[PDB]
């Protein structure tokens, strides 16, 4: 029992991490085989980032322009290039703890992992969601930029998340690991902002599943609603409409369960309305929408607490 | 910015991870150097667990009795022996990737990092505070026994608690990695509950601290309270008592913020009597108190948002 924002063991991505120096500035990289992937604003000084011209900037380097290190050792950067709003760097050496991985472009409402590292030393690890925006609500200071997100299945590791930058409410921005930001952000000084967000529809129905199987059902009710009927409700609260595509990916919850999608649509229609009357679900006092279908069944139970 | 429950990278732990049966019972070990730790209750089964005495069971033991599997590897157990509620099995070979490491018990309201954990194979990193009454909200299954809790201070692993039971109301139970039980629990069946919990009050209060770092002041006001008066509100919302200590060890945050101890136990008073009115704290609309004041310090900004 119980059900916790969980993160992947991280220790595969530790091994990946370096530190990148160009000049006075010092980010970090991910070190995979002989390459080093790091965010091109590595190469700007402060008054750069304004108005930077990525390609003019890079043109005045050469390979000994960077410094890499890992751990303790300087890795010989042999070659570089740009793509996209990363550097990639070859260096000298071969990460020998590589491990199988993927590169992955997330779609908004999944989950993933974040390393926050400072100076190529790994600090911390939580669980985030990118949101419908396209930004996370991460945990980020001065040197974080170059920290990963990530999933792992079985024992390969999906990199999907670099950090770039932190917008001015707070929340975090950056690109896949092809280096093409999530959402419309750019890596210079602009008036960017979030644009509004919503709360994620299918991992709160997914939540509520969670809830049931942990043995709680105080929020149901004997009502149920047309898709459409709910999709009128969600547009009053700020919850994306629900499809027909996210009934379908709920369906193992469902028979789980035993609570037909609808029926649970049903009753999230009504604590949207009625509010949850002090009670809690899964220990919050409101509803959670960071955890996906995926998530659920990778946590809890697979026989409900009837 | 932003604020999130951080646990420490995982890396140094997962390598110490193995899988440990005798008989039909497998759980989670935990090999350092020679040694495997695992929770004694591996030589119980289904039916000892009323009644065991675990000496007469584990003198009808030999070392062959035990299997240990790491990855693919298996190693030899060589001796065994019972420290209160673990088995310390030696094995034939020392684990190469060993971290430097000590045990610690660590005290009721402090925080840790739990990598939970099923046939030897890590799946989810988490943190968790030690509530008041010795008891944890952990996320566990079945199998997940042997789970290891623990912080990382430099490059050492203080490991501070192993998985052995959940309780009738879904917490979680365990010992120090000397074998000895968080709280007045046993490794027996018995009709054992957590006792009643109380908030962690230096916590909340840490908390509250951050927020101001990271640049919210709306629930502050120009009151303040002396210990005494503080508590006795503290009684009625049941939290937990504050002392001078707790007061003391909030210097730091105190100095960073501008905001005296007692005038921010003021602030808290008036959410207590008050509420938040609707308004989010750090992105939360309850008191959160799962943040120590060193974790606070560790993920917060050396700088207040001023
Ligand atoms: C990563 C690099 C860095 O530390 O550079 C020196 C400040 C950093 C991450 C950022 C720092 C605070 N929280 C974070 O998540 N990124 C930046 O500082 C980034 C550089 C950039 C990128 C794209 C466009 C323009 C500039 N700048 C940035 O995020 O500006 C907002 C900001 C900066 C510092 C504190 C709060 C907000
Ligand atoms: C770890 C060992 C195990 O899986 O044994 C087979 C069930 C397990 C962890 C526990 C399982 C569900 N969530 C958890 O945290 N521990 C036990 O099952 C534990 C053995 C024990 C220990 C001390 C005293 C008595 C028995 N038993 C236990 O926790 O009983 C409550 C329980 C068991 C299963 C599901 C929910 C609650």
């Amino acid at each position: 029992s119980g059900f916790r924002k969980m993160a992947f063991p991280s220790g595969k991505v530790e091994g990946c991490m370096v530190q990148v120096t160009c000049g006075t500035t010092t980010l970090n990289g991910l070190w995979l085989d002989d390459t080093v992937y790091c965010p091109r604003h590595v190469i700007c000084t402060a008054e750069d980032m304004l108005n930077p011209n990525y390609e003019d900037l890079l043109i005045r380097k050469s390979n000994h322009s960077f410094l890499v290190q890992a751990g303790n050792v300087q890795l010989r950067v042999i070659g570089h290039s740009m793509q996209n709003c990363l550097l990639r760097l070859k260096v000298d050496t071969s990460n020998p703890k590589t491990p199988k991985y993927k590169f992955v472009r997330i779609q908004p409402g999944q989950t993933f992992s974040v390393l926050a590292c400072y100076n190529g030393s790994p600090s911390g690890v939580y669980q985030c969601a990118m949101r419908p925006n396209h930004t996370i609500k991460g945990s980020f200071l001065n040197g974080s930029c170059g920290s990963v997100g990530f999933n792992i299945d079985y024992d390969c590791v999906s990199f999907c998340y670099m950090h770039h930058m932190e917008l001015p409410t707070g929340v975090h921005a950056g690109t896949d690991l092809e280096g093409k930001f999530y959402g419309p952000f750019v890596d210079r000084q602009t008036a960017q902002a979030a644009g509004t967000d919503t709360t994620i529809t299918l991992n709160v129905l997914a939540w509520l599943y969670a809830a049931v199987i942990n043995g709680d059902r105080w929020f149901l009710n004997r009502f149920t609603t047309t898709l459409n009927d709910f999709n009128l409700v969600a547009m009053k609260y700020n919850y994306e409409p629900l499809t027909q595509d996210h009934v379908d990916i709920l369906g193992p919850l469902s028979a789980q369960t035993g609570i037909a999608v609808l029926d649970m649509c049903a009753a999230l229609k009504e604590l949207l309305q009625n509010g949850m009357n002090g009670r809690t679900i899964l220990g919050s006092t409101i509803l959670e929408d960071e955890f996906t279908p995926f998530d659920v069944v990778r946590q809890c139970s697979g026989v409900t607490f009837q």
